Order: structure tokens, then C-alpha cells, then sequence
């Protein structure tokens, strides 16, 4: 309870979109700044012309929308990344580690935190974008041509399995700390300081859920599958994207992202 505090501290701080804020969108009014919906080529159009406007101006709309919606992913997979850093390194023992240590539990715990944060702002309908003022429907994406169509829908699959579990954000806190601190990942120079700190955020996790939601028994081992799942979401989702690299022709991968893909 008292590292379990620090931690929600530290997911409040440093993710601009939580499960409160995105719910305050989805369930509706955001009375200023509505997000646009996305349902086709001229919806889409129309926010980019808003929205991005340099991008525009520089003749993206030439470009098919499989490849822009690709390129849109990546950004927001890069600017969660990049807070997905600054929060680990407020949790506890963390700093800690050997550098290359650190470097190493977010190789590998990025794309799994990304997807379990991602269905905080998912619906059966659709997913935010843009900060919040953007909604792109989840059928929008599956007219979409392959292999682009391929990308969203088992996330949105997850995510309603996970949504339901019907988490609140510190739950949603711990839970990202301890994907993080796992100490079966592969090249670690000290195991045993990791495993130590994986022991005890599950310990304060166990205890939170158990105090959280006292009335579902079962919720800690249904969570500690859902980490197993997106490893293979992860796994799988790699397997996506190399084909992709090595196929479509403009879907340059970000050089902060191509350093995650290398193991
Ligand atoms: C969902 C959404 C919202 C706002 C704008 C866009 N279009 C984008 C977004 C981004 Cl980050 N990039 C592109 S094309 C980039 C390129 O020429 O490499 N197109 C999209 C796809
Ligand atoms: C918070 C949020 C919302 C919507 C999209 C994304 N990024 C994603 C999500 C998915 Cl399922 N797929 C991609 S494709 C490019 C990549 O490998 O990051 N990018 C993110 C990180």
C-alpha cells in the first residue's frame, strides 16, 4: 500500500491519457473539443486537415490511408514509449538497476504495457487518437487492405476481454510496474535485484485488488494470465510488423522503434 501509492503517483504523472480521461470522451460530452469520428477516406481527410496540418500542406493525402494510419500508430507508439521510460524510472529501485538492465525491461515490457494501456481507450465501437480528439471506428479499420487491417483487431479483442475486468487506473498502475519488472527477460546482468523488485509490486498488487474489488475472488490469477497473453499478443504483433517491413513500401519503421525490434 505504501509503494502501491508512489506507483499511482507515477502513472498519474506521466500518461496524458488514463481511464478516467478517456472514459470522460467515450462516455460523452467533452462539451469543448469533441473528438472527430474517423469512419472513411474523407472523415479521415478532414481531421488530418485539422489536425496535422503540416503533414497536409506537405501532400500526405497522396499516400494511401493504410500506410498515414500506420505511420499515425507509430507515433503514438513512440510517444508512449517514451513515457512509459520516464515512469519506470519512478519506480522504486528501478534507477537501481545496471543501465543496461534498464535498458533491457523496457525492450521487452513496451509493447505489453502499450496494448494493456491501449484498451483504456477502446471501445466494441472504436479507439481514441489525437489526444483525445480523435475516434477512429474499429470497422474503419477492417475495410482497410491487408496487411494494415490486421494490426488493430486483436488488440480490440483484448481490450474487451480486459475492459471487462473493469479496472480503475491504480489498478492499471501496478499492473503496468510489474510487466515491466519481470526477471525472466532474456540478457539481465542481475537477476536477482530484479526478481526482488518483481516480488514485491505483485505482493502490494495482490493486496490492492484484494482491497479494490473485494467482491471478485479470482481477479489476481486472471490478471497474471493477461501478462502471459500479451506476450504472445507481442509476439505474434512482431510477426506482423516484420512482414510488413519487408513488404509494403512506405511503412518506414521509426528509428526509436527499430531498436526495440532487434531480439
Ligand atoms: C488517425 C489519423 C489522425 C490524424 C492524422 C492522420 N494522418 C497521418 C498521421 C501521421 Cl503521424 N502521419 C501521416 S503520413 C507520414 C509520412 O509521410 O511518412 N499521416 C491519421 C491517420
Ligand atoms: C496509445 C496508442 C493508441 C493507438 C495506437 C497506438 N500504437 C499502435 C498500436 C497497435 Cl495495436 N499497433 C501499432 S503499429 C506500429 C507499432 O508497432 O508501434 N501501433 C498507441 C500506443
Amino acid at each position: 500500500k505504501s509503494l502501491a501509492k508512489r506507483i499511482y503517483e507515477a502513472y498519474l504523472k506521466n500518461f496524458n491519457m488514463n481511464k478516467v480521461k478517456a472514459r470522460v470522451i467515450l462516455s460523452g460530452k467533452a462539451s469543448n473539443n469533441p473528438p472527430f469520428v474517423i469512419h472513411d477516406m474523407e472523415t479521415l481527410c478532414m481531421a488530418e486537415k485539422t489536425l496535422v496540418a503540416k503533414l497536409v500542406a506537405n501532400g500526405i493525402q497522396n499516400k494511401e490511408a493504410e500506410v498515414r494510419i500506420f505511420h499515425c500508430c507509430q507515433c503514438t507508439s513512440v510517444e508512449t514509449v517514451t513515457e512509459l521510460t520516464e515512469f519506470a524510472k519512478a519506480i522504486p529501485g528501478f534507477a537501481n538497476l545496471d543501465l543496461n538492465d534498464q535498458v533491457t525491461l523496457l525492450k521487452y515490457g513496451v509493447y505489453e504495457a502499450i496494448f494493456a494501456m491501449l484498451s483504456s481507450v477502446m471501445n466494441k465501437d472504436g479507439m481514441l487518437v489525437a489526444y483525445g480528439n480523435g475516434f477512429i471506428t474499429r470497422e474503419f479499420l477492417k475495410s482497410l487492405r491487408k496487411p494494415f487491417c490486421d494490426i488493430m483487431e486483436p488488440k480490440f479483442d483484448f481490450a474487451m476481454k480486459f475492459n471487462a475486468l473493469e479496472l480503475d487506473d491504480s489498478d492499471i498502475s501496478l499492473f503496468v510496474a510489474a510487466i515491466i519488472c519481470c526477471g525472466d527477460r532474456p540478457g539481465l546482468l542481475n537477476v536477482g535485484h530484479i526478481e526482488k523488485m518483481q516480488e514485491g509490486i505483485v505482493h502490494v498488487l495482490r493486496l490492492h485488488l484484494q482491497s479494490n474489488h473485494p467482491d471478485d475472488i479470482f481477479l489476481f490469477p486472471k490478471l497474471l494470465q493477461k501478462m502471459a497473453d500479451l506476450r504472445q499478443l507481442v509476439t505474434e504483433h512482431a510477426q506482423l510488423v516484420q512482414i510488413i517491413k519487408k513488404t509494403e513500401s512506405d511503412a518506414a519503421l521509426h528509428p526509436l522503434l527499430q531498436e526495440i525490434y532487434r531480439d
